[PDB]
């Protein structure tokens, strides 16, 4: 059944924490673990990082932590590096169910010369490689938390939540779904529908697949899960199978859920959105609806939640 989590006083706050720690005086947290989430055929490396904040940097699901990687700011001699934000992939109780850790889902940003494929360490992403290279006991300069766009609307515990992720965009949804299904949170008993769509490059690039598949078996009447593997699947038109093509497969169900008040969430890199918008426009047109008008209504009704970069 549901996992006991502590301390329940984390449910008492009525507002999310924001900017508890700031860049000039970050919280020095400690790495608990770092593990690759992906198999050898994955085009890139994505890691799961567990960080001990000791209960000093609590957060709500959907927020981000800032990390200040070591070194001097290249564009600002004598200054610390700029904060990089990472979507927290854990619930407020964390992966140890104790309110002392938070987790990140971090894609290594690696540079390859577009012609030769060669590498250059001065051009890899600083913070993503810093994090995925970390080992237990390493210290991390933590700031935040920050962000409110992806806070989970809990007013209606029987709401519908349609979660659209590419790659590390799955992070907030791992936290949402643990809160909805895994953890014993007496003041939030989810009885709605949560529907996760995840687009990645191939099967080896899947993130947390075992956890999500387990929810299908534990909460079959409350959870749905669809995956789009761009390099291993092709869409109805011959294009690579992107998450928007999976959305299109369920277009009638999704549009009806939206009309009924479902929340819809988009998270990941911003390049995911143009194809999604194109598909939604096409779906709307086939149904005889204006996607522009529908989207305006979804935004007005606070059903549309996008955090991409
Ligand atoms: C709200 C928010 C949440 C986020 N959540 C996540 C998350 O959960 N997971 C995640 O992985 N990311 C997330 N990101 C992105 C993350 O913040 C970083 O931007 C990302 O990790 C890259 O940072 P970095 O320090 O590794 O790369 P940087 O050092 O900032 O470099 C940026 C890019 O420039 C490239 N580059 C550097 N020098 C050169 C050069 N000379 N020529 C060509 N290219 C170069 C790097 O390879 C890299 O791709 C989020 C962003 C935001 C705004
Ligand atoms: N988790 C992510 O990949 C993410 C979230 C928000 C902005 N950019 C990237
Ligand atoms: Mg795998």
């Amino acid at each position: 059944s549901k996992v006991s989590v502590a301390p329940l006083h984390l449910e008492s706050a009525k507002e999310p924490p924001l900017n508890t720690y700031k860049p000039k005086e970050p919280f020095t947290a400690t790495i608990v673990s770092v593990e690759s989430l992906v198999g050898p055929k994955a085009p890139g490396e994505t890691c799961h990082i567990v960080i001990d904040h000791g209960g000093n940097v609590p957060y709500w699901e959907g927020q981000s932590y800032g990390v200040i990687p070591p070194g001097e700011n290249p564009k600002k001699p004598g200054a610390p590096q700029n904060v990089r934000l990472y979507s927290i992939a854990s619930t407020r109780y964390g992966d140890n169910f104790d309110g002392r850790t938070g987790s990140l889902c971090v894609r290594r940003a690696v540079y390859y010369d577009p012609e030769t494929g060669k590498e250059d360490p001065s051009k890899n992403g600083v913070c993503s490689n810093f994090l995925c290279n970390s080992k237990p006991g390493d210290k991390i300069q933590l700031t935040g938390p920050s962000g409110k766009i992806m806070l989970l609307p809990e007013e209606d515990p029987n709401a519908t939540h349609i979660m659209i992720a590419t790659g590390t965009g799955v992070a907030p949804f791992r936290g949402y779904l643990r809160r909805m299904f895994m953890e014993d949170v007496p003041n939030y008993r989810f009885g709605g529908l949560a529907w996760l769509f995840l687009g990645v490059a191939n099967s080896d690039s899947l993130l947390y697949d075992e956890e999500f598949t387990s929810y299908l078996k534990q909460y079959p009447d409350n959870f749905r899960y669809d995956k789009a593997l761009s390099r291993e699947q092709k869409n109805r038109s011959g294009g690579k199978m992107y998450v928007q093509d999976k959305i299109e497969e369920y277009s009638d169900e999704i549009f009806k859920l939206l009309d009924g008040g479902a929340h819809i969430y988009f998270c990941g890199l911003k390049g995911m959105m143009p194809g999604i918008q194109d598909t939604l426009k096409k779906v709307a047109e086939r149904r005889g609806e204006s996607w522009d008008q529908k989207l305006a209504q979804l935004k007005k009704n606070k059903q549309w939640h996008v955090e991409v970069s």
